[PDB]
């Protein structure tokens, strides 16, 4: 099915997936100087204490760390949102150059890599339910630049070489997601859509401005990681970022001035 090749990627979701034209389709370059700072917004509320990390997979286009959300465990509240929200997984975007990576960008800047930390709406009882929903997700951005070490992302890599190959996974549990995230919330705001089929346009996307450093060493692991299923033929996972997508009728919020 789809992929980030030359004859799966991007350009061709729209003909299994014609949301990919949709009307709020992510992700988007955060222009920073036509983003309004809008001062109702409340701060982000990142409860992460009693995130109960399951297993790392490798599914075939990145790969992701599951949490258990039978339960309020690790969740989002506040900032644009109404509610509560469960995080469910984490998972990253990534290039095979440092230059690019990121899926949003920032007056059309770049970044190595991002993560995407995936939340759902508890009022709607389940993730698939969610997923229909305008309100149904939220989704925590994080990008990355090649610096100093991230010492919360270490033993992520550490384990990279388990699940080298599409349909690969292993236990990991016991993960602090709080080691991942910067210094400051600020954000920004916007509704979008899952950037991977189905596209669907159920996310409120929080980006914060802050990217966090990582070493080159430790995207080096990112990019040792294979698109492909063991026994089959090399291809290395790099660059399964989206573009940037149309804007079109929305308004992207800072939550700093
Ligand atoms: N790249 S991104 O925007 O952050 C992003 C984030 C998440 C996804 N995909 S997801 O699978 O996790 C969506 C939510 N999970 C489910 O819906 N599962 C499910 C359960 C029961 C059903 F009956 C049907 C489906 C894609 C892109
Ligand atoms: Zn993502």
């Amino acid at each position: 099915h789809w992929g980030y090749g030359k004859h799966n990627g991007p350009e061709h979701w729209h003909k299994d997936f014609p949301i990919a034209k949709g009307e709020r389709q992510s992700p988007v370059d955060i222009d920073t100087h036509t983003a309004k700072y809008d001062p109702s917004l409340k701060p982000l509320s990142v409860s992460y204490d009693q995130a109960t990390s399951l297993r790392i997979l490798n599914n075939g286009h990145s790969f992701q760390v599951t949490f258990d959300d039978s339960q309020d465990k690790a969740v989002l509240k506040g900032g644009p949102l109404d509610g509560t929200y469960r995080l469910l997984q984490f998972h990253f975007h990534w290039g095979s150059l440092d230059g690019q990576g990121s899926e949003h960008t920032v007056d059309k800047k770049k970044y190595a890599a991002e993560l995407h930390l995936v939340h759902w709406n508890t009022k709607y009882g389940d993730v698939g339910k969610a997923v229909q929903q305008p309100d149904g997700l939220a989704v925590l951005g994080i990008f990355l630049k090649v610096g100093s070490a991230k010492p919360g992302l270490q033993k992520v890599v550490d384990v990279l070489d388990s699940i080298k190959t599409e349909g690969k996974s292993a236990d990991f549990t016991n993960f602090d997601p709080r080691g991942l995230l910067p210094e400051s919330l600020d954000y920004w705001t916007y509704p979008g859509s899952l950037t991977t089929p189905p596209l669907a346009e159920c996310v409120t996307w929080i980006v914060l401005k802050e990217p966090i450093s990582v070493s080159s060493e430790q995207v080096l692991k990112f990019r040792k990681l294979n698109f492909n299923g063991e026994g089959e033929p090399e291809e290395l996972m790099v660059d399964n970022w989206r573009p940037a997508q149309p804007l079109k009728n929305r308004q992207i919020k800072a939550s700093f001035k």
